[PDB]
Parts: C-alpha cells; structure tokens; sequence
C-alpha cells in the first residue's frame, strides 16, 4: 500500500470528512519523511483485523460546530486543534458555511469510520530527497515580516502577481508551503471514512450528502450492494480518516524556522478565511 | 464534452427536475458567451472524482412547495429565487399543478443527484457571434410598454398573428426569448439527476413517475442494472443538474436593456402561467 | 406509424388494462375524426426522448376499486369517469369480479407506463367518410326509447333477433355503436403498459397475470430478455395506455343528438354488466 | 388443430399439471361430444393474440395442498372441486404423496401457463357415434349397488377376474368408465403448461422436476433455446392447461343415470387411492 | 434394447453416478432373474415421451453427504439406504474421498436425469439359468462365519490366495458375489444422466468433472452441439440411473440363505472402505 | 501405444501444461523402469471409455498461482508439491512471468482434460539398461557438496565449461540428470490436454494461447472440426497430463543417493529460476 | 529458409501487421547481421511442433490504440515502444487513420497469430559485406543538425532534390537509411499472421479487412480450403510476426554514432506522420 505516515499536510485546505474532486483530504501532500506488517524504524504500524468500526452523529449549529468536527480527526500532536484558519480554503468548509447561514435549516453530520491500521511515530528524522532540495532553495528571512512590507496578506489575496508581491521572497515561500503544506502526519488511523451531512427544513423537507474517504470511488450510497463493495475496496486502498500532525518547522534548518512559522502565519490570513 | 457555462435559460419554460421531450432542463438555451480539465479564461472548471452524490426529499403539499424544489436547481445568483412565473410553463409544472389540485392525494419528491463537475464564472465577457447578431436586429424600444398598446399580455396569448401584435416590434423581441432564453447560466453542477415523484391516495394506491437529467436515456428505471447503466453514461452526457443565473440584459448594449427588461415581463406573463 | 388521435371507443366494451385477443385496449374503434414529429391542424403531437415511465400499485378491494384503476387510463376529457357500466362486458372485468368474490384471496394490479409520445385536440373537426357514411344511415328517433317499446334492454340481451327488436329501428343503431363505439379519444399517451395482476391466498399461494397493451406481443414475461426486446418493439408500435374520451353525439347532427345518447344508455345496460 | 371441447374425463387417473407418458394431462378421454377461428354451435372459441400468460407458486405441505393446486386446473364447471378421489391414481399423485410423507423436506410448485385459446358451451348436445353406440350397450341397473353383491370395490382393486366380478354387469359399466371417463369438458383454456416442482431438502440440497403440457415434447428444460422451441410448438399443437367439467350422467338416458352415477362411485374407490 | 430388470447387482463396488470405465452403473451384473412396450410376466414397463428431466443440486461437505447423494439413486426397494459399507469400493468414491479431505475446497454435485423408462416387480420367480447353476455350486456353509477361521476379511484383503483362505470355500463363495452381485434389481428408472461434481478453491479456482450414465460416450461435454447428441443416443442406449434392489439371499434356497449373508457381509468389510 | 510409466523427469524443466516445441511435458524423459488392456507387473493400466472429461478455471494473479495450477498436474506421489524450482526452467513458465510483471493485465488459465486411462505403480523395480549402464558410471561422491569448491551453482550457470567445473565430478552428474531428470513417474493420467491462457488488459483487449498436450499436432484451435479432429488423434497418442512423481536417488545404490540428492540441489538451482 | 534474424528494420514506414504490396512487414530491410535446426553463433533457434497458435482481439478507438497493437509486434528488445513516429508511414497506418476520423463507425482488430519457430541473439557482431561497405561511405556529421542549415526535415518532406538538401550531406544518410532502415532485429517469432480489421457502423452495415503475414499469397480468406492451404504454405515460407529490434547506430563506429541518431530522428520527422 502507500504510506502516509510522514507525509505533508496543509491545514488551510485540508478537510478530513473529505472533497469531492479527492479521495482523501484534500491536504494531504507527498511524503516529507523517509523512512526504512513491517516497522518503520522510529515508529510502528498496527494491523487490524477487518475494520475497527465507529460512528459519530453530531448537530452542527454554527461554523464552530463544523471547525470542532474536522478538528477532531486533524489535529496536533495530543488532541490541540491546529487552529489558524484551519480548513477554511476547503470546498467543504464554504458549502457548510453557506448552509448554517441559513437559519430556517438545521444539520447534522453522520460520521461512519472503517478503520484498518494505526501508524505513528515517536520522538533524528531524515526528510525526502524532494524536501530536502525544497528547504536548500528557501532564504533564511521571510520578507512579509518586515513592516510596511508592500506585499501583504490582503495584496497576496487580491492579486499574487503584482509587483508588490513579485519583487519579495515571498512567493517563494508560498510555492513551498503549497507543495508539501504547513504540518505534517505523525500519527494516523488509516481506511475509510463515510460520512453524511443531513439537513432538514426548520413539509418533510430533508437533504443529504455523503462525503467518503478512502477506498475506490463508490457508485451508489444509497445502493446497499454498492456500499459494501466499497468498504471491500477500503481494504485495497486506505486512506488516513483520522490523524495527528506537527508543524513542519521543526523539520527545517534553524535559522530558517522563523521565517518559515511567519510564512505559514501569512499563509494561514491570505488563503484562510476568517469568517467574514 | 459540451459546455453550458454561458448557456441562455428561459426561466418561463425551464424545468430544473426535467421534461419528457428532453434529456435535460427544456428550458436551456443554445450558448450566448463565448470563452478562450482546460480552464476557461475568466472562470473555472472543478472536475470531481467519479460522482459527488446527493439526495433530497420533499412533500409537496402545494404549488409553492413545487415552485421552490424548481428554484433550489435554478436560482439567480446568490440562490435567490428567480421568480416571475419561472417554470410555470413547462410540461412537468402543468401536470403537478393538476395533481397537486386533488386533496384526495399527496405527492412526494426524491432527487438523487449524481453531479460529477462544477464550473462557473466570476464578475468584461464576450458573446457568441449568434447572440450579437440576434442583439443588432433588436429596437431601442419595446412597443407593448407603452400605455394603451393594442398588443397587451393576453393579446398575445390569444393570437399573436393578429393585427395588434405583428404591427408592433413585439414578436421580434419574443422571438429573440425564444431563441436565447431570459437568463444565462453563470454557475453550474453538471451531471446527472434521477427524480422520482411519488403520489399516494389518501389501498396502497402509489403512482410513481421517474424524471431524469443527464446521460444516455435510460431504458428502465425498475431494472437495478437499466440504472446503473445510465449512470455510466452520465459520465459521458454530463448536463446541468443544479445551477445559478443571471439576466440576459446585463449583456445587451445599456440602450437596450430597459426595452428589453419589459419584454421579459411581457414574456412571463403572456406564457408564464398564474395560478388560475 | 398509426394514428389513434379521434379514435372511436366503445366505453363498456373497453378495458384499458388490456385483453388476450388483441394487442390494445378492445373498446379502440376505427377514426373517426379526419386530420390534416407532424402537427395535426387543430391538435398536436409531443413525441418524447425515449420513453416516459410510471409505474403504478393497487390493492383491488372490489369491483369499484378495479374501475377505478381502469377509469384512471380511460376517462372524459378532464379526469371525469364515463361511468355507465364503462368497461363491464370486457373480459378482464368479469375475471377480475370472479375473483373479488372469493374472500380468501386479495388482489393486486400493478401498472408499468411505457409512454413514447402525447397527442389531443383542443375545442368544427371533420369526420372519416366510413363515420359520416354510418351517420346518415341513421335515424332521428330511438325506437326503445318509447314507452312499453317490446324491444327493451332486457329483450336485446336475450335475443336481438326477436321479433320484437327487428321490427324497430333498434338493431341499425347498435350496429353503429358496435361499429364505432359511443365515445372518441381526444387525448392520448401512445406506448406500451405492462401490468400485473397478482393474487395472494389469504402456503405461500401467489399467483400472476400479465397483461400487454402495445408493441409487438411478447413471448415470456417471465425472461429478462424478452421483457426487453418487448419494450424496443413498443417503439414501432405504440398504442394509447392512457386517453381521456368525449361522448360521440357531440359529432352528430343535432336532430340525432338525442336519439344517440337514448342509443348508448340502451346499449350501456344490453351489454353492460351491473354488479349482479 | 384437435378439439377438446366435450372431451371425456377420468377424474381419478386425471392429473392436471401432466404425466411423464402422456404430453397432455392423462386423464383427457377421446371425444364424447359432436359439434357443428370457427365457432362450434351452441358454444364459441376465443382466439388469443400470442400467449396469455400467468404464473402461479405454492407451497405443498400436505396432500390437501396439492389435491387443491390440481382442483384449480381441472374442476366442476364453476370452479367447485369434483371431490371422489380425484387424480389420486394418477402417477403425479402417487409421486407427490411419497415426497410429502418425508417431513425432512419442503416442496413448492411453479406453474407457468402459456395459454392460447379459450373454448366453452353454454347450456339440446349430440354425443358422438363412438359413445352413443357404447351407452346403448349398458345395462339400466349397475350390480354392485345391491348390497352384498359379491363384487364390491375392494374386490375388484383385488381381482377384478374373479368369479364374483365376471359374473355381474360390473365389468361392462367399468370397461365404459375406462373408454370415455366419468366427466366431461364444457369449458377450457389450451395452450403450454411447463410446472417445477421443487424439493428442498429441510448443504443446499434441492431437487427440481419439470412436467409439460401441451406443445411437442421438449428436450432440455434447462437450456434457454430448447425451451423458447417449446413455446413455439404450443402454438401448433395447443392442449387443455385449465379446464372445467360437467359428470357424464347428464349425458345418459334418464334410465341409466342413477346406475352409472353408482359405477362412477365404485370406480372412485376401486381405482383411486384414499390416502392410506 | 436391453433388459435390466432383475439384473445384480454389487452394493460395494457400485456407484449410481458412473464410473469412467463404463457407460453405467460400474456395479451391475448380468441377468439374475428371468422373465416373460412388452410388459413382463410379474412386472411392467411404463414408456415415457421423450425424456421425463428431473435436475438435483447438493453441496457434498463430508463423505456421508456424497453417501446419501449416491443412495438416492441405488437404495433398497423402499428409498431405505443400502449400507454395508456401499459404493465404498469404486473409483469415484474414492477420488471424491480424497477431494472432501481438502478443508480449502468445497465441492458441490449437479445432477440431470434424462430418464426414458420406468420398470419395476411385484412380490415365485424364476432366476436365469448362469444364476442357478452358480447357486447349485455353492455349500451350505460360510466357512469364514467360524471363530478363529484363519480366513478373515483383513486375511482376504491382504492376499486372498494364502493358504488361509484357498483351504476354505470362501473363495467359492467370493467368486459368487464377483460375477452376481450382492442385490438385484426390483425397479429402476432407465435413460442417462449426466453429473457435474464441482469443487472451488476455499482467484476463482474451480474445478469441474463430468460423469454420465446411459447413451453413447460423449465426446464433449463443453460444447452445446456435442451434448445435445448424447441425449439423441440415450433414447438408442437407455441405462439405469435410478433404482431399488432386493438382497440376493432372497433367491437361494433356505439352507444357503444364512451362510450368503455371512458372505456378503464378509466381502463388504474386504473389499469394502471404512473411513479410514 | 507408448509407455510412460516409470518414465524419467526433470521436475525444473517440465511444465505439465506443455511447450511449443514438444507435444508433451517438456520434462519427461525416457524411460528408468523395465516392466512385465495388459497389465504390468507390480502396477496396473485401468482403461476408459472414451474420455474422461473435466475442466479447470484459474485467475493466475501471481507467480505462486501458476506454480500450483502446474504442481496440481505433476506432484510427489501424494500430491504434495516437488518444489526445488520446479517448472522455473521451462519456457512457459518465463512466459507467463514476464505477463505476471505487467500489472495491467490479468491472465487466466482454463484447462481441458481428455483422459484415456491411468496407470500406476504399488510399493523391489527393475531399471531400464541405459538407466542401469548411467548409474554405474556415476562416483559416489557429488564434488560441488565440499565446501569452497571451484565449481558452484552460479559458476555452473555462467560457464560450466570452466576449469573450475571441468575438473570436478559435476558434469557428469548433470548429464545424468540432463538425460534420465531428477524424478520418475509413479503414477500417471494418460490423453490429452488444451489449455488456454487467456490475458485481459486491465478497449476490449484480450489475448489467449493455446497450450496442448496429447494427441497428434493441431491445426487450428478456432477451427471446431480442426479441434474435434485433435480429440481422435488424442485415442492414438496419448501422454501423460496429470501425474506423480517419485525422487529418483530411490532407485540408485545407496552409496550413490546422497551424492544424486546433492547433484539434484545444485541442478535446482543453477538451472532453475529463484523469482529474480 | 531465410534468416530474418539481424535484418533491418525501417521503424517508420514497418507495420508488424502487414501491407497489401508486400507478404511480410514492409519495413523490414535485407540483412545487416552476418553469422555463422542449425544454431548461429552468438544466438539460438528454437523450432516449434506444428504452429504455435494464439490469438489477440482489441477496439481501436483511436490512433493510439492501433499504435499499441503495433508496437505489440514490433519493439525494442524488452518490450518497449520504439517511439519516434513508428509506422505512420505506412500504407496500414494511413488507412486506419482515416476510419478512425469517422466517428460514426467503430473498428476491430483480430489478430491471430501461427507461430513455426523462435530466434534471437544475446548481447562482437559482424556486419555484413553490404552493410559495411554502406557505413564506410557514411560521413562522420548529419549536416542537418547544424542550426540554420537550409535543409531541415520540412524542406525534405516538400522536396528533397532541391538545392537547399543535394548540397549538404543528408541526401547519403537518408539512402544508407532507406537501404537497411533505422533499427535491426535482435529476437523474433516466424511464422504466419492473419489480421481482420472489421468496421462496424454505429443496418447490420460491418466491413472487414484481411492483413497477411507469411506464408504464400492466400486467394481467398473466406474460402476454408483457402485459408488452410495457407497455413500449409506458412510451413514453407514463415516470416517474422512479432519482433524487438535495436537501434542501428550500436552497429556504427562511434564517430558516427551521434551523426546516425541526428539522421534517424530527421528521417522520422520528415518521413513520419504526425497525427496533423
Ligand atoms: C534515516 O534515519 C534513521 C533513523 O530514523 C537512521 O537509522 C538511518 O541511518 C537514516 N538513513 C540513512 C540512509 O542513514
Ligand atoms: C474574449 O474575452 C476575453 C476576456 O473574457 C478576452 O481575453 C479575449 O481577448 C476576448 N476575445 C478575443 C477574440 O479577443
Ligand atoms: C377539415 O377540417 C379542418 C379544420 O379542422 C379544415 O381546415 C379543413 O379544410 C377540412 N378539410 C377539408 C378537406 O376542407
Ligand atoms: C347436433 O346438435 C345441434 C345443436 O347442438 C343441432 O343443431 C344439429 O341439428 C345436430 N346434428 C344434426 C346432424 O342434426
Ligand atoms: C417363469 O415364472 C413365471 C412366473 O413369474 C411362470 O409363469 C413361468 O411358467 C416360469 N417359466 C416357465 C418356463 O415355466
Ligand atoms: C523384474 O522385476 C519383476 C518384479 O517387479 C520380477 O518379477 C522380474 O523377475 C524382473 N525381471 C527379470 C528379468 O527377472
Ligand atoms: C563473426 O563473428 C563471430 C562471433 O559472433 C566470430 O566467431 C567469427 O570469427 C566472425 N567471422 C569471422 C569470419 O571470423
């Protein structure tokens, strides 16, 4: 199969119960460590047999229900929501927003786990080949840092290729962050992940979507033969549904961890959105 | 594939859940903007893995619940109702209309979206050389806007050959409707829609008629593989499923536009179908 | 193909469910009307993609629930039921009213609608020559419609050859309603229906009917692929499923008028059957 | 083709489903009634467009469920069973009768009618030369009715050779019994029957039997080709699937109709099987 | 043809569903009884038309299930199995044995009668004169029936020509059984059969042997045109494949009755497989 | 015919499901045992009648699948597989792994069995005098069993026509090997066999060779007369297609036999294939 | 025979299916290679028994697919396309090219293949004399790889007796290449290859192409006794049907080495086919 563990994470367009253009979270980036049924040394990798089931139902109120929803299967280190703007560049994210300011509507999400193996580490990493050429290509100081810089958070938003953003590093730092993401994976519950967001009027006017990680792409939801053919592909094709990241300064030289936490932290306000 | 990105919509005549004599809305129109997997040039196309699955259900106890099932699929921009007599010319708003008429019956509709891309614009734009030429053969004036004109509403619902009308520019700008539609499609989910509404008396006496967008036509509805069948051919033939408008005389030269923003209020009336 | 559009229709004869010797509704009678994909000039025809499916369940209680189904494919223009014994002397009424008396069984219909194609007259028609040729053969009195005529419904039911019947004008009017029935289709669904008549004991004693209007006749309901190669011939040749008829006297000159509709009311008790 | 209407009926060597020697069902007895596409006087034949078909499945507990599924395809005109022993010498019933005395297994029957026409009397008959020669040779008074005559129908089931039997008219009513049966047909649905019984065992032990009515004799029931070539020879050689009879006596000079009413009661119990 | 009513049979080295050594049963043996289309003085003849098709399917999961699939068909008169170590000594008997020791497969039997014929006795017989003549030659004791007879079963199917057992007339009375059988015939159903014994893996391994009973050899069994010629040479070369036997020792005379059961209980046990 | 019984093998060179250069097992050798329709002493031949019929069907996912679809057909006495690189040497076997190597294809095997009739051995042998003349001309010390010496296997596989082999014992134990192999056959099913191996990419893609064994050389296997021609040459030629083996360090002096085990080992694996 | 073994190869204008001026591959060249039943040193030829028979069956849906079901026949040594415009310039390759622009019609490839023998080299070659003699005339430079030179592949493919070309020495490496082609063969399957190509439209309208390599010149591919007595002739006349070539420039004195590969890549452009 593929490993994930180790692999990058965006947490501003990542969504964790899924996209429809992806069959994982649209975060996910190539693997940003190496490493060497078998262990990878520095860490483990836990086999279950068939699918450790779990299910969640949860009203979601406000944009804060969703964000604590997400949260809990990508987060830090420990359980601590990543926080800065997390998953709010994610098509999922602005379609519930959409939906919870409508106050005549009321939604609930139906989570369905199909968990086949854990993975970890614990902790003298050694990164990629392709990361570790990325960083020798970063400065040492991330020019948005700088006061009265001309290239801000709102003038990246509104227009990258202007001259006020062209002239500074700061693209630089932004194609990196856009290639391997702001975290990375440490820790992971790997396979599917079904999840239905149902919303009914206030007339038994009722609507839902189904949201699926991992597996083959599914045909029909609503086809009882169809849905266990996809849970049969699960096993065939895992995918992290539920996983714990580190912010990926850690991994890079120190006198470039400033810049590149300023990068994220610029990141996170032009391509986030607050909600507004 | 076929673009309908910038396609004309005659809200009059449009049905967004389908109509027997097409394989889509019937009130889609031939493509009035012209545009430069490929992205077109002030928009976007985000094109999904395998089919972004959807279901929704609905009692129509009335005409309004049926008008507003109608405006979730073809809104304005924004999602705010069309309105204007939108859809109550089509055959599908016709036969509801009578069956919804019975209080010996109630009547249920299931949607089952099978949408596999979305595309849109975001606002400068061109149209195609058929609309510009169909705009250079249109007055300055609408004629039945002025008080005491023998061509009226019901005029032209009685017999539009007569007198009081072909003397007028009243059938040029009605033909020029007909042609393009109302609107133009500006955001759109494309793909397949399967519609079962479904009527039961009060005896288990239930009718229930199949309605369907997109893909090859389906040859049976009760066979379990008729339908998945036409599913693959959604793949093929994706169409609009669920899309947003915007009125056509944004895109008519500004001494046009008044003239023809009565027209389309002549158009919706003298077609369009009040509840009576 | 055939047009069916001012068809004539015997209403007690008729069964729009079907009969084992003939491929449509028994009670189509030859055109009666004369016309001018093509339009008829002062009807229409709306040809559909492929074919329009609905399909239709009924618990049939009793007889008044089974003319109802009937009357459901077989009405005056509006939805109004003909009534008058409408459909009593066609084979499937007395099967069905045979079974309805046992008791120990209970009775389902149910209806697959296989519609290709809708055509109606809105209103000065002209007639066929054969129906014009049979009006002015007739006379301008009914004969049993005097009091203490030896020639009453009674005495027709028993024996039409009594002297007390061929003496009056009584025989040349049923033989023009035998000829062109008492009603005309002015509106019509043309394709194919296959419905299922099943009937439960009460072992788990089922049994089922298939009866066929439309296309060519099948060889084994039963076989999936004769099923379907039954629905490819409804394309070549599909019949009226559901019609909506008016009273024939209206296309009568007005001294006959009366005479007629005396016609049809003696005709509708003579052959039809009352639920003894 | 053949008639069969006022063919001659064994009730007790009968089977209506079918016998393995014989292509219809074995108890039809040569013609008995004489009469004058075609419509016979005093009766009529309704001709079928293809096949009218039906199914029918039961669950056969016991004896009575089978004695009933039989009933229902050959009975007294007006659907009451004829009782006496009916079909229980025939071979089916001797077959079934074993099967269903092991309660370790669970039978069904499947029945698919391929009907082709409909034939029937209404009631002043002629009887054919054959019978009316054969009754003019019967006695006025049957023996075994006397009490203590020494052939009673234990007896003749024993040893109809023996002295007590060939001293006595008996042999003379019962050799008449065997040529022409003890009911005829009035009314008859012919055509193709082909019926599966099916025993499941309580391992998916089951065990399928087909028998065939009607059409040439068919080579493989399993392959899809040999069957559809059936169906096709059910139209050239159509036989009675469905029918209802009238008792002999009613066809016999009033002098011999009680005699031959006791000679029917002796053969139901010499020859058919009480179940014991 | 050829007559096998009253025909040996050997209950242990018999197999009803074939042997690929031989066009039947490889466990019957030439004619024992005598006899005198054309019924048997004593007996019957039944012909079928054309070919009476029956079809059973089992799951084979141990050797007692293959045990009963195989008594259905070779069984006392009655249905009550045989025993004594039955059918233990043919080839597929023990080729089936090998493939239900295999827990990783699981093998299923279909069988397809193609019966022609049923035949049958009902009880002062008379044997062939080859049958007499043997019984003539045999003793009146069993010599193996002694305690601490050096010639025992394991003895015999060690070396059956040690001087142990070539001083006693064991070898007289095996010789016997050789060329008769231990049963006969009582009835049988006559035609072929032909069975598939299908075993899959736990990759969709599977397995398929033909074996067949009655006819000519065919030469194959995939194609359509080549089976279909097989049942054409059944009707010329009808075998027994399904049947009732009678012990032998019920045609011997009283004084050898006791000590032809000593042998056939003895050569049950040599010649026999116990499940080990 | 020709005898195969006691015939030589080489398990790393033969395929039990054929090469294009012989009409056999490319591993069968001439014969090692000298023996005495007519039986052989110590064995036996068990003829069939026509052909005994059975047909396999297998998804060949990997290099392990076709190993058992061939070890199925030539095994230890038993069944259990030979190992050692068995089949790795020949040419169908590096076929099928360089069509394994392509993950986008999947390859089927299906097989059909012709056998004509077994044979087998009991157990005291004779050899063949060439077997006998070979054996006595070989050491009874295997000098590549000595460690470090000059001539190993992998020395073997790049030139065994080096000094450091030349001076050893080592080729003329493998020209013993090169002509009588490493096995004998000890049992065997004798007639013929067509296999086909059917590849699907993933376009209706599919590619299928025919594999034969038996019989005379076919001319067309898409030809139904040029195939059913095969199956009568296959009564004239019959070989070996599915058989036992026994180790053939049995059948040397018992100083001899560790040394042939040895030369077999290093036969094994400088001629056979490990999956690199 | 003829040894194709070491034959040149044209990968331009080759096609391994075949061509209607031609009994083999047109692109194969006379023989480059020199070398010493019989094996030639240096390499290996394997004889088959008969014809090694397999078949191929594919949709081409567009130039794509065809050029797949070439490179199939004819690669680099280890299966690998050759690339670089092969076969377009080929009569087949223009052909097919326009049926596939006809959207209305789909086109089949069967191939099936008649394999007598296999041969190959493993890899100090010599040339021959002809091939030697041509390379000694070869310049050590391509002139055309020389920026701005006035002969580059357009002015070639226009006209190539112009004095831009007859100047510089492209004219000498494009005749060395239209003598002895672009690659050689270094491993091939001789024997015979019949191809249909079968065009259906979407009227059962299908037309079929017969393509024929090896063998001698069949008359006619529908005859049986024609196409038969092909297969005869293929015995005599095999010619290579599935082959891997390598490049000829490893055969080139290194000083001209990179001047070949500049002359082989002009000669693909100018002379092979774009899909324009
Ligand atoms: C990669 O890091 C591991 C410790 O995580 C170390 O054992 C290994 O040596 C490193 N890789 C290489 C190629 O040394
Ligand atoms: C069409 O409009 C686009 C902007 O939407 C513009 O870039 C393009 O130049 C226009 N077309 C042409 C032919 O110029
Ligand atoms: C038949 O009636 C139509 C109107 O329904 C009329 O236009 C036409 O003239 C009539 N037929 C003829 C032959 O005039
Ligand atoms: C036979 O009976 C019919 C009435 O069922 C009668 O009309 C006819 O005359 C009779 N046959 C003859 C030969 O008279
Ligand atoms: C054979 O036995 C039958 C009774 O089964 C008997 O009728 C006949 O006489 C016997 N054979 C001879 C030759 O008598
Ligand atoms: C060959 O061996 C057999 C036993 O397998 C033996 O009977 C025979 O005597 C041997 N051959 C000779 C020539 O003795
Ligand atoms: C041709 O090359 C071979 C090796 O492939 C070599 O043995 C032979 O000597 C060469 N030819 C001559 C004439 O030497």
């Amino acid at each position: 199969a593929i490993n994930y563990l180790g692999a990058g994470y965006d947490h501003v367009r990542g969504n964790p119960v899924g996209d429809p253009s992806s069959m994982g979270d649209p975060g996910i980036r190539p693997p940003v460590l190496r490493f060497t049924v078998l262990q990878p040394l520095g860490g483990y990798v836990r086999q279950y047999v068939a699918c450790r089931q779990s299910e969640t139902i949860s009203e979601l109120s406000n944009l804060s229900d969703y964000q604590n929803e997400l949260s809990v299967d990508a987060s830090l280190q420990g359980g601590d929501p990543i926080g800065l703007n997390s998953f709010s560049a994610s098509t999922g994210y602005r379609d519930f927003a959409k939906e919870v300011s409508k106050k005549d509507t009321r939604t609930y999400m139906l989570k369905n786990y199909c968990m086949r193996y854990e993975a970890g580490v614990a902790q003298k990493w050694n990164v990629t080949l392709a990361f570790a050429a990325g960083v020798s290509q970063l400065p040492d100081v991330f020019d948005a840092h700088n006061p009265e810089c001309a290239c801000s958070a709102e003038q990246w938003r509104q227009d990258q290729n202007a001259e006020a953003c062209t002239k500074t590093n700061v693209p630089i730092w932004i194609s990196f962050i856009e290639q391997f993401g702001t975290h990375f994976l440490v820790r992971l519950f790997a396979g599917g992940k079904m999840t239905y967001q149902v919303t009914a009027k206030r007339q038994m006017n009722v609507q839902k979507e189904t949201l699926v990680i991992g597996g083959r792409p599914p045909g029909q939801v609503s086809d009882p033969a169809a849905l266990a053919a996809w849970a049969d592909t699960v096993e065939e094709l895992p995918m992290p549904v539920k996983f714990e990241v580190q912010p990926l300064y850690h991994l890079l030289p120190v006198e470039k961890q400033e810049a590149f936490k300023q990068a994220v932290t610029f990141y996170s306000k032009a391509v986030g959105l607050t909600p507004q």
